């Protein structure tokens, strides 16, 4: 029988709506370990870009990806291109040093 339990982990990250920024893509294996790294030991160093704001986000390599944030509720944390047209899509977890508001996620790994 399934049973409901806690099995995703809560995060304070910083919400940037506000600033243009350019930021580091990687290959996918890359970013699944970076992913994983991440959901241990949190995110300093990122900011979450809403895909309202999507137009925000500049990167020099498009073929390569990003930390996204897909699904309602508890979210999955799964390596998306800044062009992933999903509805799902809530937004990117990406490097980057702008200011911006503090905000709460429930997350785990896709």
């Amino acid at each position: 029988h399934h049973h409901h339990h806690m099995s995703s982990k809560q995060f304070k990250i910083l919400v940037n709506e506000d600033y243009q920024v350019n930021v580091p893509s990687l290959p996918i294996r890359d970013v699944l370990q970076e992913i994983k790294y991440c959901y241990r030991n949190g995110f300093e160093g990122y900011v979450f870009v809403p895909e309202y704001c999507r137009d925000l986000v500049d990167c020099d390599r498009k073929d390569h990806y990003v930390i996204g944030v897909l699904g309602n509720g508890v979210s999955d944390l799964k390596p998306v291109l800044l062009t992933e047209p999903s509805v799902m899509l809530q937004g990117f977890i990406v490097r980057a040093n702008c200011n911006g508001v503090l905000e709460d996620f429930d997350l785990k790994i896709a």
